[PDB]
């Protein structure tokens, strides 16, 4: 087969070349220059076709059928590239500005580990003990710490304290002033020596300079944690896509190992 | 209908392909190489009708026209994407530098999330209570600050106090020295136990040094402000261009539907 | 006109497309991106053009011509913005080295607001008032500071003292111990409270750190303006081949309108 | 020759280019768009070979082989750089996220220096003296750190103390509290002149600001060295592909020059 | 001469626009995307010349060989904007890690300014007088610090001391605790009115830390230096390329005018 070795052969080879696409980060730059030569060299090879193609007027051969499955495929491909760039910002003018579908693009985001799905929801550990049962800690709709953990569940407790005991210590636990731990035990008369504890004021003015400072940095680092979040919710779209085309893809090869017979 | 499914079809696709450029934040540095694709696919099928064309002398097939109407679409699509980079850097000597039209253009975007035409002005609470009067605080012709809030009205009277209450607190309070509120009351001989209240001068030295990098990196959130205003400036033209385009979109669909069986 | 509603029509587009790369920001990263598209679609009508012009052996089409002229525009238009890197940079090896022209240059830049030529030059107030006469302030051919303003001039006398008052106060006020402004008034006893003015001398080493920190973000932002002076350098350039192109634009027009009914 | 001259050579030449995108540092953001040019220019130069190619039904041409060897070369080029970026972001959703061969491929980036194969760990000194031998220090199984030295293994023992002798000096050596090198012989009455050692607890507030922005700094050197491990990583998959395509590239040329004399 | 004012004329504007490539600083980053744009444009025109040009079996048409030599300059013009990125990271794995190579380099980027050939080191000022002697000062060979000068020499003495007087000052010039130049004139009991030098040795940590950021900071503009001398290294290639195709394309257009008469 002249034909089924130059022309069908690199239908499933631009379609393929595709789905690598959709395993690249959303944070690459470039990504969208590599979707963009996927279509380009489609159409370089499209143009022969059409050649060999019988100029008729209402008859139309399938083999245009299975380049438009595939232009859908590689077309959709540049275009779910260029949605990541909306999660990145979020523009309140334009982009995913709806928080209807984040909460649910949350749950999914953090399924990747653990899928609800049976592939991995069942394939796992399961036992009547105390390691799968529940308590006051693990449901928090009651405005219930999370267990401590190093995932960042201790973070959240600590320097999110939110007017809490980071903060606003409400307990009166007696340690500042009812205990020698780091502290005066109801020392009221504790001096520097006869001098104020302080022995400059200037120094608390520096400090809001220099906490400004490290604050700023420090919204640096959840400005991150923010573009992370949206960056998660932009790879599980392509990881969807890849799964969704895979069968797609699969479908268009039997198709024609299967038509051929019957046209070809 | 051969060359309708072929040639009529992808030319409502390349069209439709170029509104997703006029949904896209303007922060994004690849908008203008996805447009640029977009345009280039109209070329490559461009040159096919050229040939079913008869090569007349005064005769204009009406196939051309479509065509034409499809490329101010995309090619104004990436006009309107290379206009935005003139409002993130407004140059003197090039870019939106006329003021007549910012003011107008600022009054627009604040009009997103409550347009002033019936579809949102007029579908919207509506009462003769307090909620829609107006009083001192809403009108500020007189130099009235606005009701203080969480969208930024706070700041502006706080932190940008323009040699006000924040700078220079002209109203005779008496709270500095007046009052114990962590200042001394009329207390001028309030000495740091028998030496100068500031330890040291060259604390306040190091201050400015302190103060001015941190000043610095408030003038960096203050220049983001800046290009977030010309920012939501970039977002409303694409979107005021979406709903122009749709309508001349839709228009080339239907004369096509309508065309056809006159001359097709 | 088959062939000058199809192929005569673009020529004049495809022009009239690289003047919006004119009136861009030197600071885009993708104005180059943007005129290398208008010269490629040149190219793909340039070949349809080449098989209607017969293949003759010193018999040139005047059809060539005016492709010339539309094609010097376009591939000025590129280089014109591949110039605008040089100034970015102007690295000793390869750049706008020579500063016989930068001088010419800045005067011209400082023009756009009060052009030399009679258009602005002669079209502004004017009077034989004092508004329009000269003083040694406005003269500064003998070292003389320009008049104070917010246009930049007091900050060049202030913070660019370059050994003046700012650094070293030759001139004897006799303030600082002279005077009870905010210093002590021949005061060489002035301790404090019996121990030496400065708390620690480690104060002064890090104010040294601190300076130099501080000194290194005000080169940043002098560098801005280092790279704004070659900004504005960058935009004149295109600006002024703006006008130029606009001329050359224009003949191309009436050429054509003028030369078909003779030819065409 | 009049094909061996004109598409044979551009044939090596071709895939001769797409050995520099292999030696080019993992870091350049442009060496993407190097590998697409090299892919678009043959596809060029087979449209020709396309036409000369008879049109048959189920015979093949042999030139086609040739072309396919070289796109796979071409081809994967492209797909190798691509891969780099994963190893950049390593996205838990997408990316080298299996730690299985980030172990292999450490080993192997070590290995550039000194090869494991014949090739270099074979020729270099060799003798049966101390130079050659094992002790403690060498064997690290058994938590033994390693020689100092300035390739950073005193970095690794002093700064990345874990807990050691940085951080708790476990070991009584008696020199805090029992020597005079820089610190008091058990002298719990040192007072600061009759006043706390500490001058001003604000200070000490001052430092964690502070220390927290010289850490944050110092992760930023740290997250380079991540990325220079992935970076390191991503560049010996250039070189290992860069040998394997080599032998390839070889036998492609040496087919053309056997297959001709039967063939052409 | 109707292909000669058609074909020839753009074989030399295209090698001729090559030329910018080699005259644009080594830091642009868009400089490899126009040398990309020229030899695409030169495909163009090739295609058609290939029509042209009789199909024979082994009789290579002249025209050809000049179409090689244009391709040859465009082809190394992108290869040698591909080399800089090399240099601007010169990674173990990969770039110009062989230093014999650098020095050569480091001495041809220095005679920029004072070209060792005749065009530059015989034209210029010559005299018998001290001028142009050799001193100590010259002659580094023996460890002699260089001339201090603005031009980098003065930097070179003080702030890289490398355990010199600026760190360890051996000779026992008798200023620190024998002069009273800033320092006390071997006054071992010269206290703060009682009190240690150091008012609370928090201090000195705080120094340390600021120290550290500081020292971050200078790194990063001995960084800077690093990339400027590899910048100055790549440069010169591009520079040394124009000279050396220079001749090459006078060569080419000297031939295309003496090989016409006989063959066109
Ligand atoms: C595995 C294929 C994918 C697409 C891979 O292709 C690559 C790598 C990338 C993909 C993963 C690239 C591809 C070559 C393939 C490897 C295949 C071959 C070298 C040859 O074919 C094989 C398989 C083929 O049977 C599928 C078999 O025919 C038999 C069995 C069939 O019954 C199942 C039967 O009906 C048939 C009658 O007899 C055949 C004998 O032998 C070779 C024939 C294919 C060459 C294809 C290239 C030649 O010019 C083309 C052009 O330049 C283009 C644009 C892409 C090239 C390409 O795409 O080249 C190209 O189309 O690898
Ligand atoms: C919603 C359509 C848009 C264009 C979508 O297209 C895509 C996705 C993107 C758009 C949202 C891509 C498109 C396929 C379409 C889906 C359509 C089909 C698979 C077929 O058509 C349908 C609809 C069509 O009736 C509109 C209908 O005809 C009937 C009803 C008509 O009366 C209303 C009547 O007159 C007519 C006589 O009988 C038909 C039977 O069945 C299929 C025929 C279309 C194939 C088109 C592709 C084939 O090679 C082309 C090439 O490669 C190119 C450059 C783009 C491709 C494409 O563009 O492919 C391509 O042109 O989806
Ligand atoms: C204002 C024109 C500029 C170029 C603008 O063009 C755009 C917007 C961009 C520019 C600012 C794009 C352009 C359409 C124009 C608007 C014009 C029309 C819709 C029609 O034409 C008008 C004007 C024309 O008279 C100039 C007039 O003819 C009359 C008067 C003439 O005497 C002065 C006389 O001699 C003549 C015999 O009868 C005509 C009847 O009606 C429409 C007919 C033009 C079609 C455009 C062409 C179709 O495919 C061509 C090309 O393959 C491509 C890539 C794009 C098209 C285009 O270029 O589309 C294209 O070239 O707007
Ligand atoms: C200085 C030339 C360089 C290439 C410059 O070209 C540009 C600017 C860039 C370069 C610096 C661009 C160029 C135009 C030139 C300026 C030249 C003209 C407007 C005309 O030509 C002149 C010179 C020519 O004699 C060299 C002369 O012929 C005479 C003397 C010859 O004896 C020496 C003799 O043999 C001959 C028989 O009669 C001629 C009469 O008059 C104009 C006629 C040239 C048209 C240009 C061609 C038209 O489409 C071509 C190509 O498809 C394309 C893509 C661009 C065009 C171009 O290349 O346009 C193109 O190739 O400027
Ligand atoms: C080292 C070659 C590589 C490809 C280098 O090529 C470059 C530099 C890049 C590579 C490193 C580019 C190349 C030219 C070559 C230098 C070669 C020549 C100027 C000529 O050829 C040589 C070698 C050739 O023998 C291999 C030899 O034939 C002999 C010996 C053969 O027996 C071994 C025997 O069978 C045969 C019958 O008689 C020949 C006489 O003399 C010249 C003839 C080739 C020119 C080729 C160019 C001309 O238009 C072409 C077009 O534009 C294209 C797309 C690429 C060009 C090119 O590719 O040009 C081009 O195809 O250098």
């Amino acid at each position: 087969l002249y034909y089924g070795l130059n022309l069908l052969i690199p239908c499933v080879l631009i379609s393929a070349l595709a789905l690598l696409v959709f395993l690249l980060p959303a944070d690459s730059g470039e990504k969208i220059s590599l979707g963009i030569t996927v279509l380009l060299s489609l159409t370089v090879f499209m143009l022969l076709v059409a050649e060999i193609m019988p100029s008729t007027s209402d008859s139309s051969p399938s083999i245009a059928q299975y380049f438009a499955s595939t232009m859908i495929i590689v077309g959709l491909s540049v275009v779910v590239t260029v949605i990541v760039l909306q999660y990145h910002h979020h523009d309140p003018d334009g982009g995913k500005m709806p928080k209807w579908t984040r909460v649910i693009l949350l749950n999914w985001c953090a399924w990747f580990l653990r899928m609800k799905r049976p592939g991995e929801d069942k394939v796992r550990p399961a036992c009547q003990h105390k390691q799968r049962r529940c308590s006051l800690a693990s449901v928090e709709m009651s405005a219930v710490a999370p267990p401590p953990a190093s995932n960042g569940n201790l973070l959240y407790i600590g320097f999110r304290g939110l007017d809490g005991v980071h903060c606003v210590p409400t307990p009166d636990s007696g340690v500042v002033c009812g205990r020698m731990a780091c502290s005066p035990t109801h020392d009221e008369h504790l001096l520097h020596g006869g001098q104020p504890p302080e022995g400059d004021p200037d120094l608390a003015k520096i400090l809001e300079e220099v906490r400004y400072i490290a604050n700023r940095f420090r919204c640096q680092d959840e400005s991150e944690a923010v573009c992370s979040e949206w960056k998660f919710a932009a790879c599980v779209v392509d990881r969807l896509c890849l799964m969704a085309f895979s069968v797609f893809t699969i479908i268009c090869t039997i198709g024609i190992l299967m038509s051929a017979p019957n046209f070809v």
